[PDB]
């Protein structure tokens, strides 16, 4: 038989393990020759693996590159302008890779050229309450100062932003040993932990869903019309570099004035975390200097796009999505995903040639310059939109497999929490202790759900990968699924050799997943989600899921407004509207799951799965959420503070946040009342197109 | 048989003419307490004629009223400052009407209150070209002056803007004989002319498709957060007042300053026409003073919505709607209009009666406030927004049924071209001297296409009707049709009792259509258009009519843009990628249409049911047009000069407007050159639509 167990038993662990060997000889780089013959390689074997259809969609949008011939670098020079102390030009290289070219030196992406010297001041992580620290009640002022920041808790592009608006002239940033090394685990390569000289690449940009940073809102073809630089969006406008812990300890064992607020903010080395501004006493004349020559170009990029078309609704889509750019080997991020996907492909297409397809179209993603702002993914959604509107049943993200060997984390929209319980339930769990049993036991006994007993954790989507176009923009029901780590020791900081040379196939095979058994399981999780998406008869969506989350998160965003009673007495703030339209969607999704049960008619049936599948559609304001026109979902944006995090009623939360120190509470307040119309008009329109249909 | 010819068939002339007198007995102002009784009047009925449910839709949105204790007028004043003549305060009621109360005396809509004095300036019709040729050519300034326009070839709301840019302190709108009086015939009540007394009244925003002032973007229901009057959108920032011809001569006799620049600005009034400033030696120093003491205010109104459920897809809506407030009598506008969708609604439902239903469902609106803004539509399309745009086949409008007895008058989108003239056929002409022919041959005979021998002609569609939110905020395919006068006598005003207390029921039955013969064709004809799109099982739109004027409107704005050669070499301007994109749209909607022709399989039927529906649906750009973000259809947008006219390609249009008066030309024709691709763009991602799907 064709089903779900026959595509499950066809995906192997050994195939993954080779075709994860393959993506990671040499980088990958955006914009470069090898990725561009990757693409053709995978091209390629799509077509020989049996889908219908594979092609190349290229783009030529704004890409960053250090300059060969002029090496980034910072140094700490004396009165003279001597330079005593230079940080690294490139990592040292791995065991086996020490000839390997084309290695891209550590640098952010998009930081403008220039060679600012100051005076540093330490900014912890560089959030948003660091800065209010050092503002408001430490009273440091880092107009015209270089800062320096630790890596980790947010996204860097959100710290380079919250630096510029503190009147910072650079920024530079650094892994600690704090963040980035495990306790009694070694340094690459005898472990996995971030050596001193290891660094963490990655943009800077402050995007908000644009892409490509010339074009917002139009695919970059062969005739757009670009922006000029200087319009362009999401740029820093100051420089920007990564450094490693070995060259930070240099950097940061002189710093002298005020000392750290507290012990939140001291890391690891053997330094005293001064928030300066400056250098102690004896060195008080000595500055640091940054030199940055990056250039940013418009370059070419491309995706490979799969098609195998659906036997009975090859007008509806079920995407699986992820990207094959690396900034250097890529051994996890991002092509760890990129094998489970080549084999999901192998095993769909194995099926495919014994005569089987899918009821709808599956559509398969080899995605480009994600590292550069999820460039390529948003690009041919912008070229696509209205086929992907009108068609797009869900979107499966595919990049990195791993993150650790713990247990399953599962991101993704409430319209796929059953699917998701239902299909756990009938895996195997890959872990040590839970052999025989299911995936589902594992994952809950290891990751418990905060609000309901015996089921696991799923967490709402964030940002900083390539569903944020399909998710926030377009609001098609998306989902991510990864093993990850015991998130009770380095917290909200990835893997420790994230983004850094030390990245490796080795790493993976030996320390990660040596049998590729956490590998295979992923495999069964997003090939599985695909399977159902694209071949139930009725989509694998419950809608009472949403009504669940809609209540939670309405309670939270009123909790927060109810810290400031006064001003709501004041201003006659009042969340009714907002529960009643809750309470509503709750009623009128329990009436449309009782139809769903109780209706051979394929009309009926079709208009119901168009209802499934326009839910998430219908939580979308085309007018987007303020000064982010590219996210437009109501109900889950990008955390303003940090990409990486989703925010529920995002549009609520932004106006209540630090609302105590605005300068025109009546105002304030007023766009709080407005934002609270647009979420309960915005819940009561999505409940309504589950209502009957005339 | 249940087929169209027995819905026609079932259609009565004497039954509009019954109706007609109905609804025009007494005023049916928007937000008053008589067109809230016809609305439950016309929700009885609805529900008695057979419809599945009729419902009030109601909202509170800005409308704005005469003070009934302090009227407004306008006086000519002495320097002394007596008043020593005074404009109207009401019309003279017709006979038999004297004394109906509730008659709304003249007013312009939304005018600021204000008792501004000054010179005065005759600025023509008002319109762009007016003013370019007073500031420009002439070199009069009207800033601090009271301008006096006549109405007429352009919708008063953009008279109003042009005005205030032009820095006028009030605008004095008035009615030429030239343009509202037809030679030969008798005014009111022996004719059908406007006496010297009669007077237009109208509203005089600039929405640009928002819809009520207070709410953009979003319904004016029950919790709506309200913007303050000073960031409402569209109101006028001087006071404004409409008068007759009689009072308009007593303005116009004693101006001065320089002569009419050419006969083109002459209407028919005994006056040189002097353009001013101010009045001739003797009474330089006499001024004009206006009185306006209007207030906006939130007012409740009340659309009434009838739904006719499909038998097979009642998830697919095809909507007939037209408005039911009027200004004062509304015996044309719109009761003539609305006395026939009453009809078609009473014609659906004797079928429906006998067990037949249609295939798809049918939506019957009365809409409220069309006068003061479209609002009542707007409102309700805002509320509905998700499920007009994923459900919504089409869109009929149903306005005034005859502006003349001379022939048939259509106003589409192209896919409706060929379900026109294929129905037109199937039509008798009810004309003089047409006795046994098809109203196509009548039409065609009176009112030949431009472009094609054999063939009538059919106009874009502007605005100034409530079809504006779902053809050019979403994208809904729309079509209007009434009987027309032979546009060779007043052109471009339309017809001389417009908006005055005159327009009444024996206007109607003793000079437009004593048979009620125009009426009932019209029935057929509206009626007939929604018979076929509720009915027919492959939707009746012909993707081929879009690509022939895709090319005509690609001509015509390049045409505009080669009268500037020298830019278009220097700037590298080229229409290329938007002849390309509509080459590509002609021959894949040309392979679709062999497709649509060569498919017993439903799910290929319905997904091609969708990519015709989905067609119009493609035009729109999320991100509207340039500071007018309620038009976002790319192809067609109503004039930024004169919102009656649709104007093409209306991005590239605008960039190209005057573009040589540009201080900055790079960046001109760079804007220029982003509409050109931006339409190219859109044009290639509709076609696509049209593709293959997988
Ligand atoms: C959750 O779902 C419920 C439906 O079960 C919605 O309930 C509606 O709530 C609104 C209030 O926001 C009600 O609005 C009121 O309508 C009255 C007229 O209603 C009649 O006509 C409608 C046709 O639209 C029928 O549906 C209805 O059954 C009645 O026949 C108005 O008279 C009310 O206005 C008066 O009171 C208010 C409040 O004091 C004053 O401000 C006004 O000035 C005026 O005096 C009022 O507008 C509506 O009737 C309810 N519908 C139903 C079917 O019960 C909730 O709105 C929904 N939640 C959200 C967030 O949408
Ligand atoms: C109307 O419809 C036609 C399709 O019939 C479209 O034609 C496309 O036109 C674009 C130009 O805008 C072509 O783009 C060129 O593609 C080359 C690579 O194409 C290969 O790979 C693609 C996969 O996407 C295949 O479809 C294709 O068959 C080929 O196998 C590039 O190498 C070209 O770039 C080079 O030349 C340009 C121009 O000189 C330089 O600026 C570049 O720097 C570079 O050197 C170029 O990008 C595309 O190939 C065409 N497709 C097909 C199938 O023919 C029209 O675009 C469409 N009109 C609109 C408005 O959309
Ligand atoms: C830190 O690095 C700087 C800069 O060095 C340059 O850039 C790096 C990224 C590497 O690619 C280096 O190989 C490269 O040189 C060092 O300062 C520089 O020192 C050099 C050599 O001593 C200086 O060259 C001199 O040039 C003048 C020309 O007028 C001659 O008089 C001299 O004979 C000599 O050739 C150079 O001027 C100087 N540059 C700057 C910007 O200061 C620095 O020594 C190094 N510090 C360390 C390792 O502690
Ligand atoms: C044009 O109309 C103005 C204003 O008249 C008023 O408003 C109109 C819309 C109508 O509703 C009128 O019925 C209404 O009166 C006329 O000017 C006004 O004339 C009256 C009467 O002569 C003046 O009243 C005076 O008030 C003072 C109070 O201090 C007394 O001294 C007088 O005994 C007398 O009662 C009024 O002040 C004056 N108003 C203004 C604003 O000028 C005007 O006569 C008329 N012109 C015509 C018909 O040619
Ligand atoms: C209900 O739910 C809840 O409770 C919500 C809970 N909740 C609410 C409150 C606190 C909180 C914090 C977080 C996080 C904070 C830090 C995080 C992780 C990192 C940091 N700093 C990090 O760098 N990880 C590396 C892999 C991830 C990026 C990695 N992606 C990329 O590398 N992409 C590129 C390009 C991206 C782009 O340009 O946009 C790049 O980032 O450079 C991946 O996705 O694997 S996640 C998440 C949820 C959360
Ligand atoms: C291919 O095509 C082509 O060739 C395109 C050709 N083409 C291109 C170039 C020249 C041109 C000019 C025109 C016109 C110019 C003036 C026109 C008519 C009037 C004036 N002035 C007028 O007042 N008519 C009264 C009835 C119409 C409004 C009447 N509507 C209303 O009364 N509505 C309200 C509220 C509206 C709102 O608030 O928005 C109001 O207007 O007050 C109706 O529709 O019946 S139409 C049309 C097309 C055209
Ligand atoms: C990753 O795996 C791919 C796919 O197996 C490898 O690419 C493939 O390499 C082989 C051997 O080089 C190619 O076959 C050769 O073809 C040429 C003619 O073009 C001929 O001269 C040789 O004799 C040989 O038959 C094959 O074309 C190619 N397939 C692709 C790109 O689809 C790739 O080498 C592997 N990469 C690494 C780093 O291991
Ligand atoms: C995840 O799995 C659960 C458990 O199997 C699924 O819920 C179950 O769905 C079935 C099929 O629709 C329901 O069966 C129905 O039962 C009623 C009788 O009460 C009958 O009227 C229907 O004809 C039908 O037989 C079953 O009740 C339901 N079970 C529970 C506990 O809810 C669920 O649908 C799966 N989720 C997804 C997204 O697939
Ligand atoms: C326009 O036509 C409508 C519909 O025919 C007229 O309204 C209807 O008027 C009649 C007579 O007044 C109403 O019947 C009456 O009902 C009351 C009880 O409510 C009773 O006291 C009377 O004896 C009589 O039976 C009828 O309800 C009403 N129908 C509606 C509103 O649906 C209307 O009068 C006409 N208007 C004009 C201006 O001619
Ligand atoms: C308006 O009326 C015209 C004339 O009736 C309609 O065009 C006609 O549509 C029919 C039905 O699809 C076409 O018949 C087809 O003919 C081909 C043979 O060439 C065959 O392969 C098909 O199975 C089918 O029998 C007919 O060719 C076509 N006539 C012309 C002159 O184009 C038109 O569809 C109507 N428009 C609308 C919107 O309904
Ligand atoms: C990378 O840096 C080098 C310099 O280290 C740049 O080459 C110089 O460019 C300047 C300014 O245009 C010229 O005046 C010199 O003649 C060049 N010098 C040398 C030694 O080649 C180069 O332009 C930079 N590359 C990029 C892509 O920006
Ligand atoms: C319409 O105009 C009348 C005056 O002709 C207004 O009534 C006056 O309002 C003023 C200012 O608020 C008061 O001081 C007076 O006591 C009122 N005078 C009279 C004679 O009644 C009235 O407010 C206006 N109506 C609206 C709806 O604006
Ligand atoms: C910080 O320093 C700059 C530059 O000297 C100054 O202009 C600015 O006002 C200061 N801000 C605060 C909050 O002290
Ligand atoms: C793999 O799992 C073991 C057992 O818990 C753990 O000690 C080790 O740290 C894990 N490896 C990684 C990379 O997390
Ligand atoms: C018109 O008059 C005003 C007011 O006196 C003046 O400020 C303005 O500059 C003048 N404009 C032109 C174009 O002459
Ligand atoms: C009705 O038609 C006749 C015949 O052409 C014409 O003379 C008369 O003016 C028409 N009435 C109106 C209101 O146009
Ligand atoms: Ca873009
Ligand atoms: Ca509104
Ligand atoms: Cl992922
Ligand atoms: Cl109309
Ligand atoms: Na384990
Ligand atoms: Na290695
Ligand atoms: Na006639
Ligand atoms: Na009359
Ligand atoms: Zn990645
Ligand atoms: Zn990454
Ligand atoms: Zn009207
Ligand atoms: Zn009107």
């Amino acid at each position: 038989k064709h089903n779900m167990k026959a595509f499950l038993d066809e995906l192997k662990a050994e195939n993954i393990k080779k075709f994860l060997y393959n993506f990671t000889q040499i980088p990958h780089l955006a914009g470069t020759e090898q990725n561009f013959q990757l693409a053709k390689q995978i091209q390629s074997q799509w077509k020989e693996f049996g889908l219908d259809s594979v092609e190349l969609a290229h783009y030529d949008v704004l890409l960053s590159y250090p300059n060969k011939t002029h090496p980034n670098y910072i140094s700490i020079i004396n009165e003279d302008g001597n330079e005593i102390f230079n940080t690294s030009l490139f990592e040292p290289p791995p065991p086996g890779y020490e000839n390997v070219s084309d290695i891209v030196p550590p640098f952010s992406a998009f930081s403008p050229q220039g060679m600012p010297e100051g005076d540093l001041v330490y900014v912890n992580y560089a959030r948003t309450e660091d800065f209010f620290k050092l503002e408001r009640d430490m009273k440091i002022n880092c107009s015209g100062k270089i800062v320096i920041a630790r890596y980790g808790k947010v996204f860097r592009g959100n710290k380079v932003k919250n630096a510029q608006l503190a009147g910072a002239k650079g920024v530079i940033l650094y892994s600690d040993p704090a963040d980035y090394f495990a306790p009694g685990v070694k340094s690459y390569p005898d472990g996995w932990n971030l050596p001193g000289g290891g660094v963490q690449r990655g943009n800077i940009l402050n995007l908000n869903g644009a892409g490509d940073p010339l074009t917002p809102g139009y695919p970059a073809n062969e005739y757009a019309y670009r922006r000029g630089i200087a319009e362009a969006v999401g740029l820093p406008s100051i420089p920007v570099h990564p450094i490693g812990y070995y060259d930070a300890q240099k950097l940061l064992e002189k710093m002298g004035g005020s000392a750290p607020p507290d012990s939140s903010w001291r890391g690891s080395l053997k330094v005293p975390y001064n928030v300066g501004p400056g250098f102690t006493g004896n060195f008080s004349t000595q500055k640091v200097k940054m030199h940055i020559h990056s250039t940013n170009e418009v370059t070419r990029i491309y995706n490979v796009i799969g098609t195998l078309r659906g036997a009975v609704e090859p007008d509806r889509y079920v995407i699986l999505g992820g990207h094959r750019d690396s900034w250097v080997f890529g051994g996890i991020d991002p092509q760890s995903g990129a094998a489970v996907v080549h084999e999901i492909v192998r095993s769909f297409g194995t099926l495919k040639k014994e005569g089987w397809r899918p009821r709808r179209t599956i559509l398969f993603a080899s995605w480009d310059a994600e590292e550069f702002g999820l460039l390529g993914s948003t690009e041919w959604a912008e070229e696509n939109s209205r086929l992907l509107q009108e068609r797009g049943v869900a979107y499966i993200n595919a990049d990195s497999s791993i993150e650790g060997n713990y247990t399953l984390r599962v991101d993704c929209t409430p319209l796929m929490y059953s699917l998701v319980h239902n299909l756990t339930k009938e895996l195997k769990s890959p872990d040590e202790g839970f052999e025989g049993k299911s995936l589902y036991e594992s994952w809950t006994k290891k990751s418990p759900s905060p609000e309901f007993s015996g089921m696991p954790r799923i967490s709402k989507l964030g940002s900083g990968n390539d569903f944020e176009v399909f998710f926030q923009r377009l609001g098609i029901a998306s989902g991510r699924a990864r093993y990850t780590k015991n998130w009770e020791t380095n917290k909200f900081s990835g893997y420790p050799l994230y983004h850094s040379v030390y990245e490796t196939y080795e790493l993976v095979e030996k320390f990660y997943d040596p049998m590729f058994k956490y590998h295979l399981t992923v495999a069964q999780v997003r090939g599985g989600m695909v399977f159902e998406l694209a071949n139930s008869i009725v989509l694998p969506f419950d809608c009472r899921d949403y009504a669940v989350v809609l209540r939670k998160y309405a309670d939270k965003i009123y909790s927060i407004s109810m810290k400031h009673p006064q001003e709501m007495k004041t201003y006659s703030v009042s969340f009714d509207s907002l529960f009643s339209a809750v309470k509503n969607f709750t009623e009128i999704a329990s009436k449309f799951s009782e139809r769903l049960q109780d209706f051979s008619n394929p009309i009926v049936l079709r208009m119901m799965n168009d209802q499934l599948m326009f839910l998430e559609r219908a939580f979308i304001d085309p007018l987007g959420l303020p000064d982010r026109p590219f996210y437009r979902h109501v109900i889950y944006a990008p955390s303003s503070h940090n990409k990486y995090a989703g925010e529920s009623f995002p549009g609520i939360y932004d106006a209540l946040f630090d609302i105590e120190s605005k300068v025109d509470p009546s105002k304030a307040w007023g766009e709080v009342k407005r934002q609270i119309y647009v979420a309960a008009f915005t819940v009561q329109a999505a409940a309504e197109t589950l209502s009957e249909v005339a």
